[PDB]
């Protein structure tokens, strides 16, 4: 075990920041998921062939969509990369394996549809998960994965560990769910701003987890302005393939996913970043101060969606 991944140096050095972009070359995201994986925990932590096995069925079990997709997967899992490195000191070693792996996976098998529409339309997946309906799929999805042979990634953990990772996987994939993280975030803001928050409680550790799993997931929201721009539009195919998908169905969609409200887009922005993204970003810094540089950066879109409404750019 003395091959090491390495990066190209523009990459080495930029892979360290929040607002790192992976780029536009599919066959390089497994290679940067092993660097993140091999820093983070360990060249140690996981089996190479195993893990490039997982990471090669988890590809293939996601969909050609333009948000929810393969290239979402590995961004998520490099904003917890960063977090883990700039907190490095405040995780075990469970919880750096499980994490990484849980953002790869948290949107498996994603046909980019909301749990709304699987309700309306009365998808199968709704009568199986009456709650999380999606998320509950994802982790379904991971634990088949983990089920295929030469895949147990984890088969150097007891029994034991291996159940606690599991559990860690589930609760990070549930928190994806974004109903979950008003109430979530509304916990960790009166525990801090009482002082009862307390990192030895498993409970408050898995309230940590489930905000930084939505800090990660939403994190298309810090990058620079030009990154998150173009991402958006990536979103809006996707809700507004759902508002088409709903008018279907007799029902009139919510105003983000109607397309004939496209220009209502940037009001829809501010929104969004005054409802969930700012609160978000700014709880995390409260808890994990290095985090700091996602609030900032979400700030200043923030700020650019402002210049678009006022017809600035
Ligand atoms: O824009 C988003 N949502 C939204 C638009 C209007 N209202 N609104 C909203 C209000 C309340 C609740 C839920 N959504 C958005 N949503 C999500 C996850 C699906 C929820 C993730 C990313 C997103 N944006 C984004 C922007 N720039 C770059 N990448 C991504
Ligand atoms: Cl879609
Ligand atoms: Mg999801
Ligand atoms: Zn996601």
């Amino acid at each position: 075990g003395l091959m090491q991944f390495t990066l190209p140096v523009r990459l080495c050095k930029e892979i360290e920041l929040f607002h790192f972009d992976i780029g536009p070359f599919e066959n390089m995201w497994p290679g940067i998921f092993v660097y993140m994986v091999h820093r983070s925990c360990g060249t140690s932590c996981f089996e190479l062939e195993k893990l490039c096995r997982f990471i090669m069925s988890v590809k293939k079990n996601y969909r050609r969509v333009p948000y929810h997709n393969w290239k979402h997967a590995v961004t998520v899992a490099h904003c917890m990369y960063a977090i883990l490195q700039n907190n490095h000191t405040l995780f075990t070693d469970l919880e750096r394996k499980g994490l990484l792996i849980a953002c790869l996976c948290h949107d498996l098998d994603h046909r980019g549809f909301s749990n709304s529409y699987l309700q309306k339309f009365d998808h199968p997946l709704a009568a199986l998960y009456s709650t999380s309906t999606m998320e509950q799929h994802h982790f379904s999805q991971t634990v088949s994965i983990l089920q295929l042979e030469g895949h147990n990634i984890f088969s150097t953990l007891s029994s034991s560990e291996y159940e606690q990772v599991l559990e860690i996987i589930r609760k990070a994939i549930i928190a994806t769910d974004l109903a979950l993280y008003f109430g979530n975030r509304k916990q960790l803001e009166e525990m801090y701003q009482t002082g009862s928050l307390n990192l030895n409680n498993q409970s408050h550790r898995d309230r940590v987890i489930g905000l930084m799993m939505t800090a990660c997931d939403l994190c298309s929201v810090t990058k620079l302005w030009p990154v998150t721009k173009l991402t958006a539009n990536d979103i809006y195919a996707e809700f507004w393939a759902e508002g088409d998908e709903m008018k279907k169905l007799g029902i009139q969609p919510i105003p983000m996913m109607d397309r004939d409200k496209k220009d209502e887009v940037p009001q829809g922005q501010l929104g969004f970043y005054n409802a969930v993204a700012i609160p978000c970003y700014t709880t995390l810094t409260q808890i994990l101060p290095p985090t700091e540089p996602l609030l900032k950066a979400c700030r200043d879109n923030l700020s650019q969606w402002e210049k678009v409404i006022r017809g600035e750019e």
